[PDB]
């Protein structure tokens, strides 16, 4: 798959989603290194702008296939392409606020072609979700292990707060190849995600992410 999976890729995305009731759609485009695990995507909200709550819940929605991998763990879902691979996101907030999502991840024309659909609901009118009282995620480990078939990802994800301290998402998503290819065992995903530029209502963002796989056994 080094022969399709090139170190340099493209993608487009298309969300749609709703969060509190508020339907919204975005559309972005992206360029990375795969095997250096570092990606930017440029997101434009289409629909449903300005976004009534913080930019930072819809930030993760926006890439695997750009994950730096040892060569000695299965990269699972690179080796899931051309066909690709679908996630499955449950994000639980710590003042009751949910988000879930579905996404599509295919290769059409050279370009990874992303679907995703979001459902963030019951976030306090008054938390800093729905005030726009979030700067960032701090960096995150995501626990990677195979179950069922498939592979599963589980976060300690934490939001930094404008006025001090964090707000908490306890996160698990299936990653699931569309054909059955090698898994890999246990091992953890050191990811960070900045925002490197967006304008004042947060239409317009650039985000830039570097991810990396390491060995979670093995000395």
């Amino acid at each position: 798959n080094m022969a399709i999976i090139k170190e340099f890729m493209r993608f487009k995305v298309h969300m749609e989603g709703s969060v509190n009731g508020h339907e919204f759609e975005i559309e972005g485009e992206g360029e990375g290194r795969p095997y250096e695990g570092t990606q930017t995507a440029k997101l434009k909200v289409t629909k449903g702008g300005p976004l009534p709550f913080a930019w930072d819940i819809l930030s993760p929605q926006f890439s695997k296939a750009y994950v730096k991998h040892p060569a000695d763990i299965p990269d699972y879902l690179k080796l899931s392409f051309p066909e690709g691979f679908k996630w499955e996101r449950v994000m639980n907030f710590e003042d009751g606020g949910v988000v879930t999502v579905t996404q599509d991840s295919s290769l059409q024309d050279g370009e990874f072609i992303y679907k995703v659909k979001l459902r963030g609901t019951n976030f306090p009118s008054d938390g800093p979700v729905m005030q726009k009282k979030t700067m960032g995620w701090e960096a995150s480990s995501e626990r990677m292990y195979p179950e069922d078939g498939a592979l599963k990802g589980e976060i300690k994800q934490r939001l930094k707060l404008k006025d001090g301290g964090h707000y908490d998402a306890e996160v698990k998503t299936t990653y699931k190849a569309k054909k059955p290819v090698q898994l890999p065992g246990a091992y953890n995903v050191n990811i960070k995600l900045d925002i490197t530029s967006h304008n004042e209502d947060y239409t317009i963002v650039e985000q830039y992410e570097r991810a990396e796989g390491r060995h979670s056994t093995g000395g």
